[PDB]
């Protein structure tokens, strides 16, 4: 039984003023922390985030609408508490942000779950192997050609093998130049992927795949915005590239939608939207039965648990590394699941109280 | 240029017996008002509503996220007020609560549009028939037969020509039973439709088709959830039923994507989640071109303005008046939409004023 | 109530060298002006046009076929009457010149209904940006390359920064040299699309594709027959190229035929055939709903207010000046919608009237 | 780590002349039975079973191909195991009698991980309901119309609230009979299913559906062969039934064929032969997301497990309890799931050596 | 009638070397003998065989499950014998080890029958032509560039006129070089084809083809696993190559899948999988009818005749020798049917009783 909740809303202001084709100017997310303590002091930590706005709405989602749902359940039944608050945010929800809300508090119970069975989450899971590899994504957009080669020395210089750059200029020539420029300099077997935030019109996406053959890259991540299934599958058949999208899918159906229309190659779920491990799980199962692989987008140190527990998954995302005890480090491109009970991240909820809003 | 916006949200008592299928039993709805002033002192007035939770949340998007896009806007500008606002929420968004957000707003700006250029919003957006016929939709599932029927004749003596009532209980013999009961308590002639709330699954709807079909009901809304594209158009090909929805769908695309795939034979957008008169125009366009009628869920007084300018529409849903001040009087089966600037609604604030929250 | 329809038709000459692959040499336009005036003594100005024929026609069924669904109707419901004059002209009818004698009807409705309230057409609308990019459309199929150029020269000091050209000379390779030139004439980056007017067949469209891709054209109009849904989709899977189609479809279902087909990338209707602004902008929903940009042909005068009011309009074709008050003047690419009541077009009907037949 | 893999084959032989429209006689089933120990102590029991023949081959598969994929693994990597077994046994496997081997691996794999958890299955997956619907599979085709009844009344003593029985007669004319006698035997609202086990050609199994029909079966089980992917779609079209399968598909890629295809309207698998829990979950999560119901086949003393932890679950089938020492017990229609860590089942190896073959 | 069946199995050592991309290292393979004796006293031979494992298996089914079908049984009723195979072991079957058994038990029964009517299977099957063209298959992967050109010269040494090697290196560059140096090697006109043994992904594997098309490979071979036929139809419509796969279908449903689909544009059927003579045959009929050429894989000792009675078969795969009498030679690129009543293949159960297990 669930006898606390606590939900809290911080404003994490960011190193650089990250910036893409779509979001704009980001120079602080929201994060929304739950944290949910059963009958027997055990604490179960989950969480998600938005980008400039949305933080409150989701906050007080949980704290206003869920908590209802919590307060006295048995913390066990996962699934069941899952549907009970998939219907209570149901009228006017069914996606939008009431999925990140439940999102975070899904990630909550896998902890406890993960806890009181002292065992790690990719063990729970299943296990397929803890060892996961990663690839780092730069908010570059209007980075200088050579502020652009420099973060890329960094993200080497910090393990990484493997690079995700923006696109989505104005002017596709702009594009064409920098993505030639990171090839050259990252070389020819350089995993490197492009990610034009839904920038580009279904002809422009096109367009820019064509021009941007010669250099060979990873995947193209959303093309056009995600609700055209028409239009992206279009892209598909024609562009001759991975084509990545998800991290806006937020339902089990939009990605359902998704791969029986292939409208995208490669699924791409962020576990803190798409309805925690609960939901993400349920969308890997639909890229294993269809013969994809699975990538991720966010949140990596929760998301390298569900990662390291199936067999199709690539390259993580992993761009509050310093509000965590024991953040995991990259090796020569890859990271390691911990063993410790749960998802093993602790945030220093005090240095984090210095944020709240 | 807008100079203020005011939200509010009000926690409206519902009595007991209203339930249906899924949902359960409506406690209450939350009502989240939108008022916006601009530089003449002119104000617009626009809302929307949940039922039992999210209410708080609608508000939050309005006055933390969205207040960013309007103070200081021309509100001339709707359509680009409106796109402002659907990218401002929209990560982690993209439907949802912050679509009933949006159209909250985008309703007051139709309406101090209205306002302002002395015109009623039915003729504003065109002008087709401001006389637009109505039905009743009972909330009515757990409701003993004798006093389904007591209802029915209630609203015979309100006006109505036309009846829907909940369908969806456990076992479909007792929905048969009753939609027997009324369709012999109405005579065969007069319009009856079902709604299940999304309670069947596609099998279960097939059959629960077939069982009423010696009813000749006039149609059968949300047979199962709206999310199951391939499955809602396999109960259109099967059904022998005209198939109404649309009430939870919150994007334009989600009813680009229903009709494309024929889904279902009637759309049915609700004005105040759909992106208010701006998308729910738009979705009208989609049912013009497609040869389909067009009918809607919710909100009448603020809706009449919309079916009463497409050419069309069909029986309005028309089931919070003690807070206005001039409500439509149903006559013979109809309402007319007033000819007053603006949606023409005025809600007493004062009497609201005892339940905020 | 309307209480005056006046009906002129009026032959203006067309210089020589306007010419295209299809239509032949452009002789002299057609203008069909309708005036209404109601109760209150406002007048709403509307007017369609045709290349060479049909003039005497298209003010034939206004004046004899229409204005009795105009005189003592209530101008103010746009839509009602709308539907009407559909209908009367239905038989032998739906789709044809009808539908531009409906649009200059229902243009001037539209103007009539801005007059009233005092507001330029684009806000009432809803209002999205007044400031609409253009392009130039050479009639210059048969004109020598190095007056193309010359031409072109002309159209940058207009203030023009995109430019299409004709194309479907006979033989592919005097439209690639021609091509060619402009491309190396304004620089590559420079947008330049190219008009077929219907002249290739499919396998030749195709096969004009290749051809051409080398330049980077920013779309291909009309490469076939519009007729056609088969082959103009078979066009887009495989010309690696935007198509723009549009001006010769008369009927809301014509455009969603295409759309639903997929036969064409880029829709491009004619507010002055389509049906007016009525139907103009149930064609700009289907483009919105289906992730497409909106371009337009003709009459830019009236068209840009359609486009100042929808959020994917692109270029907008701006190539009878002398005949108005207040022309738009063009500037770094773009022209501005006049915020005058109406449409803001006045003719000068004494210089209008020397040419009256 | 495992340490000691026992693989043991037992006939066991049934109490009745079991009999259907293609398996024959039924007078003995092989059982298969896994025990996994861990460096710990701990042993995983997992087991599978064939009808007749096929037994000693997947013992022998178990004992002879998988054992060198589990000595010295680490057993906790669950997943990584199930792909290499997959892909041991991949070569001239794929499908077949090899699944149902590694299917007794991972059953025994995820029990050994429950019991070192200290918690049960159905919790360790998530946790939906433990209380779980059942109904019984009679497999009665040759039993006599007044032996149908009495063995209806059995089930009924015993609990069960839900019944299947066999269909596939050589004369349509004698399954209709029968199926009118259990009907008016059991009554209107009594769930009775139909299992034709693959009986019926395409034609004939649309042909009894229609004789079938005025019976109101809640389903109709391997109308044909499930390997016939267009077939079994034109039956789920034209059948107006539901249409259960699933007990022969071996993969996770012939239940994708089917749901995709449309070629069945309820997944049904066995996860003895699908591949475990693993593979049983990845099902679960397709058919979740096509919105269908999901149902199972065989060992629900195992499979009450995977059904407790899905929403979607309906009627488990639930016809070697005499072996076990707490089996569930049938109650008003319902069984519970144990809270034993593991699945909770514990063979009596003693009194099973005499079955041994 | 058949009164004798005689089953064995040997492990045969497999050189080093012997490597593809997704099965590791050939350690040595598995061959099931059967040898059945019917009345009269004549002998006929099948067999079949594994990679590394499942041998023990296969032996196990014909020696028990499937023995029963044939002593006592009329041998020359083969399509008989071959149904009620296929459902002895169908329960748990359906596909995988057990169709092996069956194409053992078949092959034999086929050579008993042609031993019978004193012919070669060839002219018993038809009688198309006795020469059929070969190609050698090097296992390959994991071998230097310069053995693999020593490789080559020595199957020209042998008569070979077409030859393929395998792909898949976990870098693409590494396949496209030593593809190079073979082709160059070879001469661009000399037969070269790659096979990846399901190794790519969907996108991979289009991405390959991109790569590889410089060469104008003969064709591509399990360019991703079997399972997918969507993803596999996308390869057939974006690589621009011949597609061969089949060897891993062990069912006519598998080729019909396949083939309905277009997920592969050259069938490669094993005769000892698939079904033996009896569903090879079967097969071939499908290539027949969709205008597709006609391959295959393994024992071509065997598969000689069947390809010798098919108009539309293709270069057959010819790379277990020193075990038979009188082998087939490679003359000018092709090998010739013997005219030894049956298949005309005799093995020294001698030397290979020195293997048995
Ligand atoms: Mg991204
Ligand atoms: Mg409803
Ligand atoms: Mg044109
Ligand atoms: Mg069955
Ligand atoms: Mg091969």
């Amino acid at each position: 039984l669930i006898e606390r909740v606590r939900t809290d809303l911080y404003r994490i202001p960011l190193p650089t003023r990250l910036t893409d084709s779509t979001h704009g100017a980001m120079m602080d997310f929201e994060l929304i922390t739950v944290r949910i303590e059963d009958s027997d002091g055990a604490t179960g930590l989950g969480y998600t985030y938005t980008v400039n706005h949305g933080g409150a709405a989701v906050a007080t989602m949980v704290d206003k609408d869920l908590r209802g749902c919590l307060l006295g359940a048995d913390a066990e039944q996962i699934e069941k508490i899952w549907q009970s608050m998939w219907w209570r945010l149901h009228y006017a929800g069914r996606g939008g942000h009431a999925t990140s809300a439940i999102s975070a508090v899904d990630i909550a119970l896998w902890d406890l779950k993960g806890i009181r069975a002292r065992t790690p989450l990719w063990k729970l899971f299943g296990g397929y192997d803890p060892v996961v590899p990663v690839y780092a994504g730069g908010i570059d957009l209007e980075l200088p050609v050579a502020d652009l080669k420099t973060q890329a020395d960094r993200f080497l210089a910090g393990g990484f093998r493997a690079i995700k750059m923006k696109v989505g200029r104005p002017d596709l020539k702009e594009d064409v130049d920098r993505v030639s420029a990171l090839r050259e300099h990252l070389g020819d077997s350089f995993p490197l992927m492009v990610d034009a935030n839904m920038k580009w019109t279904v002809d422009g996406a096109i367009r820019a795949a064509r021009a941007l053959a010669p250099f060979d890259l990873h995947w193209i991540e959303e093309p056009t915005i995600p609700d055209d299934l028409v239009g992206n599958a279009r892209i598909v058949r024609e562009s001759g590239h991975t084509i990545a999208g998800g991290e806006n899918l937020h339902t089990l159906y939009d990605f359902h939608n998704a791969v029986r229309a292939g409208s995208l190659t490669l699924p791409e779920p962020d576990v803190s939207n798409i309805g925690g491990y609960t939901t993400f799980r349920k969308v890997a199962a639909l890229a294993e039965a269809n013969n994809m692989l699975l990538t991720s987008h966010g949140v990596h140190d929760l998301t390298v648990h569900a990662l390291a527990s199936v067999p199709h998954r690539t390259y993580m995302e992993a761009h509050l590394h310093a509000y965590m005890a024991e953040p995991m480090a990259v090796t020569d491109g890859c990271v390691s699941a911990p063993d410790r009970p749960g998802h093993g991240v602790v945030l220093d909820f005090e240095r984090l109280g210095r944020l709240a809003v």
